[PDB]
């Protein structure tokens, strides 16, 4: 379900926001914006705001993963 999966990807942010002090500093910014969605989220149970805070960190993720390993 959307929270447990969103609580996930919530748990890997500060990994990857350290991860992202190696790159251009939008790297973070956006894990932070997505942070306080994602927590904002989770605290209404906003279904709507849980599937974006998801999206938003698979793609940051992906993002940084891919900049980081080719």
């Amino acid at each position: 379900g959307s929270a447990e999966e969103l609580r996930t990807l919530l748990n890997k942010s500060n990994v990857y926001a350290l991860a992202a002090g190696s790159l251009n500093p939008y790297y973070k910014r956006t894990i932070m914006m997505n942070e306080y969605r994602a927590k904002a989220a989770l605290k209404k149970n906003d279904f709507v705001s849980m599937a974006d805070a998801k999206v938003a960190l698979e793609k940051i993720y992906k993002e940084i993963d891919e900049i980081i390993n080719r």
